[PDB]
């Protein structure tokens, strides 16, 4: 009936849903198309930042490199980058720019640091994730073409990874916890996944939309007596010009937390 639910928001909503929540204290899921390919847009970024971490684990030095932004860097969303015209950032500094505002030229910076896009879905591969694929950069990644597989992962395996990333053992324990603070840190998903919830839950997410009103969040939950969920909601619709509909998301994950 939780699969009724979903069905009928997605029937209504006049998209396609799809839906993975893992409740950390029995493994158990609810899935809902968790096993389709959509188009990730911004919520890659987590796999680019999650990678220079990975880095970071040899390297001590890693994170406080300087990199130089010049106005040719810029690309069509850099709230955080344009700020730093002709002066420089650290790669941590690209790392919460990326994250908790979705700046695109930072996310760019960390790919042309990892060098290139391949290097991003190696990394995914090395975390046991054969569905991820990063194959462009900023803001093409973000085409969200029907049926096209570039840029795409599915819900089941993203939840799965997230889970790996933040409470699992894919990052040592130093930076698996600065993952977990740039998300929880995030500004951009009032109106998504948190929008459906208790307010008192605590919650780490990361926000993706796109072309055919492709609306995405994937988020790690704390309830406040609980142990934690992890939640991943995709959402896109046929028309290329669609509009994006956080209130779905936020639809969905209230449907699929009643009962915590």
């Amino acid at each position: 009936s939780v699969q009724q639910q979903l069905e009928a928001l997605e029937k209504s909503s006049g998209g396609r849903l799809g839906v993975a929540l893992i409740n950390t204290a029995d493994n158990s899921q609810i899935l809902y198309r968790a096993d389709e390919r959509f188009a990730m847009c911004s919520t890659s970024k987590v796999m680019a930042a999650a990678a220079v971490l990975k880095q970071s684990e040899s390297d001590k030095h890693l994170l406080n490199q300087r990199v130089e932004i010049k106005k040719s860097d810029l690309v069509n969303y850099n709230p955080i980058a344009e700020k730093h015209v002709n002066g420089t950032m650290t790669l941590a500094e690209l790392g919460a720019a990326a994250l908790q505002y979705s700046d695109n030229t930072a996310m760019n910076k960390l790919i042309a640091h990892l060098g290139g896009p391949d290097k991003v879905t190696a990394f995914a591969r090395s975390l046991g994730d054969e569905t991820f694929r990063l194959d462009r950069t900023e803001p093409t990644l973000n085409t969200a073409i029907p049926g096209d597989p570039r840029d795409t992962t599915t819900p089941l395996a993203m939840a799965q990874t997230l889970k790996n990333l933040t409470l699992g053992k894919a990052l040592a324990e130093t930076q698996r916890a600065q993952l977990v603070t740039w998300l929880k840190g995030n500004t951009t998903g009032s109106a998504s996944i948190r929008a459906g919830l208790p307010k008192s839950w605590v919650v780490g997410d990361k926000t993706g939309s796109g072309d055919y009103g492709t609306t995405n969040d994937i988020a790690v939950i704390w309830p406040e007596n609980h142990a934690p969920l992890v939640l991943v909601t995709y959402f896109t619709q046929p028309e290329q010009k669609a509009e994006n509909r956080n209130d779905i998301l936020a639809a969905a994950a209230k449907i699929v937390t009643h009962g915590f």
